[PDB]
């Protein structure tokens, strides 16, 4: 596969959002997944909406927790593959509330017909993203609140409870490293981003790897 990519420079990546006091980061990174996946099938960048899933797919928890293949799921299953836009259903669960789900009033901004689960191997995982983009993974974030900034190259890898998106890796630098989106708005982290080091399952990123696919 390719020495370094960063789908960030082929500008298939949106700004860094804000779930807020919301325990919707699987939301954040479904519809980031998303996002990217529907520039790269060739339609404009746009701003989806995280909102719909946190109010309403009912096969996930809202704030309390969620899975991104159960979003990816309802999306197609229950939503008729329907992805509104960011601007016609903003995001409102900051506070930790998710008010009630609204069928209408919204745009829908992209669609999806189904979803692939990806091998829980991190150079597979690579070679994916390389051809394919960016995908959404679960890591254990434990670890992660003290995060300011550099190749994290130690992190506790003991239970998943976190949703994030993949956007890169670099296998050429010093320790190879995986370049990945928060939802914790652009003050933590590298911008809102965060890198660790790729090759040794840190902070179990191989294990729960998955991505839209927009037909
Ligand atoms: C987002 C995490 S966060 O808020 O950014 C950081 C954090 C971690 C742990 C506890 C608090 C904050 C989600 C937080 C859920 C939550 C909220 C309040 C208290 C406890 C937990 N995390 C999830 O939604 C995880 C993400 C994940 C995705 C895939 C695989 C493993 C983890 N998912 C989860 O908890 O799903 C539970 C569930 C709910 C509904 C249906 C099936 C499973």
């Amino acid at each position: 596969a390719p020495a370094a990519v960063d789908w960030r420079a082929r500008g298939a990546v949106t700004a860094v959002k804000d779930q807020g006091q919301c325990g919707s980061c699987w939301a954040f990174s479904a519809i980031g997944n998303v996002e990217c996946q529907w520039f790269l099938a060739g339609h404009p960048l746009t701003n989806l909406s995280e909102q719909m899933l946190v109010s309403c797919d009912k096969t996930d928890s809202g704030c309390s927790g969620g899975l991104m293949n159960n979003a990816f799921e309802w999306i197609v299953q229950e939503n008729n593959g329907a992805v509104y836009t960011e601007d016609s259903y903003p995001y409102a669960s900051g506070e930790g509330i998710s008010p009630p789900c609204t069928t209408s009033g919204h745009t829908v901004g992209a669609t999806i017909t189904g979803h692939v689960e990806l091998p829980q191997d991190e150079a597979q995982i690579a070679a994916w993203l390389a051809v394919n983009g960016p995908v959404a993974v679960a890591v254990d974030a434990s670890s992660w609140m003290t995060y300011t900034g550099g190749v994290m190259t130690s992190c506790v890898s003991e239970q998943l409870d976190h949703g994030v998106l993949l956007v890169g890796y670099n296998d050429s630098a010093a320790v190879p490293y995986w370049i990945i989106k928060n939802s914790w708005t652009t003050q933590w982290g590298e911008e809102g981003y965060i890198r660790i080091a790729k090759g040794s399952n840190q902070c179990l990123v191989k294990e729960e790897a998955s991505s839209a696919v927009v037909g």
